[PDB]
């Protein structure tokens, strides 16, 4: 049986992928780049703060100074941090709280594999911190999503091999990161965004321990 579940946060635990999108789109438009629509944003989900900004600059073949780059990433983060202040337990996605409880009752480890430096603050906003056996610090890994390092680190922090773990993700980058870690991915979202080659569920209510077992058994 699997021995750990490795959680993405944004778009899996709560709807903060929407806030990252809105914030990045606002930033892009401030600098005259209009191409960050929902379709483009599928390329940004799961991607680090700096890599996200660089993808937006590349979309436009735009070059900025190092000083401006740093200011822009900070500007987006300051806006995003203001957006999430009122996140509460009521914003936890359906199924997720019960899943955490069920996992703990069945002695399955719980680790956060989020790229977001805002992850710990968000788990505290949602009263979820006490469910987690570990939070992998995204500043400690040498390579960010789609590299597998953060999933590998999450699994290590809880003493479980990646091959005996399930990863939950809403993003193309993150699904690839789970694949290359050796964990089993279960995606949440549209198959047209996330692919036809892994198990995908349409919403997080589908993330029950019963289903994770159903999937693990094959
Ligand atoms: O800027 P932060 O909070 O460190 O987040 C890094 C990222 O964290 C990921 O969880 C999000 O999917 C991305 O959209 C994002 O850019
Ligand atoms: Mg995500």
């Amino acid at each position: 049986m699997f021995k750990a579940v490795l959680f993405d946060l944004d778009g899996v635990i709560t709807d903060t992928a929407e806030y990252h999108f809105r914030a990045w789109k606002a930033l892009a438009e401030e600098i005259g780049i209009n191409g960050v629509d929902r379709q483009f944003n599928e390329q940004l989900k799961g991607v680090s703060r700096e890599d996200s900004l660089q993808k937006i600059l590349d979309l436009a073949d735009k070059k900025v100074s190092a000083e401006e780059f740093k200011e822009l990433a900070k500007r987006k983060n300051d806006n995003y941090v203001k957006m999430i202040q009122d996140v509460s337990p009521a914003d936890v996605y359906p199924g997720i709280l019960q899943l955490l409880k069920d996992l703990r009752s069945n002695k399955i480890k719980i680790a956060l594999a989020s790229a977001s430096k805002n992850g710990p603050f968000l788990l505290e906003r949602m009263n979820l911190t006490g469910y987690f056996d570990a939070i992998a610090d995204p500043a400690e890994v040498a390579a960010s999503k789609p590299a597998p390092d953060i999933f590998i680190a999450a699994a290590h922090a809880v003493g479980v091999a990646p091959s005996e773990s399930i990863g939950l993700e809403d993003s193309q980058a993150g699904i690839q990161a789970i694949k290359d870690s050796g964990a089993l991915p279960i995606g949440v979202g549209r198959p047209e965004d996330l692919g036809d080659d892994i198990v995908i569920v349409p919403d997080t209510s589908h993330y029950t321990l019963e289903f994770l077992k159903e999937v693990w058994l094959q």
